[PDB]
């Protein structure tokens, strides 16, 4: 049993050992640092059926979760959110935020998406390169997701910028543990007196409805309000971050398509469609372990076993995407759903509101920037540690 997580192949590249498992050994067992074994599941209808089967679990108390790191472990013994709960917990819970995210509120959020864009850009842009290139993460990636989740939740323009930064601490990997867990219980700390505040004088915002909705009447108490809110902030931020990075480079990697998306910024949707197959920048998000034995391929995952489920390898499945490792903007689709997402009841909570984010971003970015170029070869691109998801650390640019 080889040892997992795997390592990507190469910057931008996922592991090599996915391709070779779903040609000849789709389910099979790997061991994690603890010398413990899981199932691995590559094909994409396998890793659907381990999003969705009701014989699996998500809760990290049974003996058997598919733990990846020591930290892991660790986090493991706290109160449990949504995002590790089984029905009907989970959708109990869930459903008291899914209203900001549903697909009719993500298209009502679509002109501050692009105003906050629009003012991330300008600034970007007034901020000049005259004396060299400056950082697209830094200046952009970074702040696009960040402004808008922490807007969202309800901290006010004037903390964005700095609380933007700490929770970016919380994941830089230049940050040492006490520095990363420094920023981490900062941020509890605020959104503590944030929904302090809003139970008193509740405004427009995710905090406010969990104080109104569910905190006053004795659903959650408040400390269950700002770990949901911190759910919602920490999940996926870092990632979108590392999506926006990932499409800048992956346009300047193959110029024909920018050429195209330049020529018709309404192929946003699709580029987007492929970026989060082609870079499944969250891979390691969907496991469980068998409440009781469950036949999966060939293979009999018994009861209290791992399973991890990879939403990468399922997006490189050549058995439902032909050219799987071609990145094609304009790649015909098939009925099956890229699974950059996940799949069943925990599909990503703001997939629209991530793909309304990343839409923005290239159907704008070079509207503004007609000649916006990384400033470095793209063979020396800063990508994140091979042994954790695909991202990239900084990209200079000039425009
Ligand atoms: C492009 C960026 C993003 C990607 C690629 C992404 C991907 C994912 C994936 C793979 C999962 C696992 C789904 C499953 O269990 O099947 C997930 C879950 C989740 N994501 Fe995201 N995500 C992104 C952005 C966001 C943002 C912006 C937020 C917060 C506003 C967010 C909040 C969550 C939450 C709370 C969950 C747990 C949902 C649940 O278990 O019910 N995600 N995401």
């Amino acid at each position: 049993a080889p040892s997992f997580p795997f390592s990507r192949a190469s910057g931008p590249e996922p592991p090599a050992e996915f391709a070779k498992l779903r040609a000849t050994n789709p389910v099979s067992q790997v061991k994690l640092f603890d010398g413990s074994l899981a199932w691995l599941v590559t094909k994409h209808k396998d890793v659907c059926f381990v999003a969705t089967s009701e014989k699996l679990s998500k809760v990290r108390t049974r003996q058997g979760f598919p733990e990846l790191s020591a930290s892991g472990k660790q986090a493991a013994k706290a109160k449990p959110t949504f995002v590790d709960m089984d029905p009907p917990e989970h959708m109990h819970q869930r459903s008291m935020v899914e209203p900001t995210f549903t697909p009719e509120a993500v298209k009502n959020l679509q002109p501050y998406i692009q105003r906050t864009v629009d003012d991330l850009l300008e600034q970007m842009k007034q901020k000049g390169c005259a004396n060299g290139p400056v950082d697209l993460v830094k200046e952009f990636a970074l702040p696009v997701p960040s402004y808008i989740i922490y807007t969202l939740l309800g901290v006010p323009f004037n903390d964005l910028e700095y609380l933007t930064q700490q929770n970016a601490i919380r994941t830089n990997g230049s940050s040492t543990a006490r520095e990363a867990s420094a920023a981490n219980q900062e941020l509890l700390d605020y959104l503590a007196i944030l929904v302090e505040q809003r139970l008193v004088e509740p405004k427009d915002d995710i905090i406010s409805k969990l104080c109104t909705e569910q905190v006053k009447p004795g659903n959650i108490d408040k400390s269950d309000a700002v770990q949901i809110a911190f759910l919602l902030l920490v999940a996926g931020n870092a990632t979108m971050v590392n999506m926006i990075a990932l499409g800048v480079a992956t346009l300047a990697q193959h110029p024909d398509q920018l050429a195209q998306l330049k020529a018709n910024p309404s192929l946003a949707p699709q580029f987007v469609e492929e970026l989060c197959r082609y870079h499944t920048a969250s891979a390691l998000a969907i496991k469980r372990t068998a409440k009781e034995d469950v036949m999966i391929g060939d293979k009999l995952v018994r009861a209290n076993e791992g399973i991890i489920a990879s939403n990468q390898s399922a997006n490189r499945d050549e058995e439902v995407f032909e050219n799987p490792d071609e990145f094609n903007m304009n790649r015909k689709w098939p009925p099956q759903d890229p699974l950059g997402f996940g799949f069943g009841d925990h599909r990503c909570i703001a997939e629209h509101l991530a793909k309304a984010e990343l839409t923005t971003v290239f159907s704008t970015l070079y509207q503004k920037f007609p000649d916006l170029k990384v400033a470095v070869p793209l063979g020396k691109i800063n990508y994140t540690p091979l042994n954790r998801d695909v991202g990239i650390v900084d990209l200079p640019v000039i425009f």
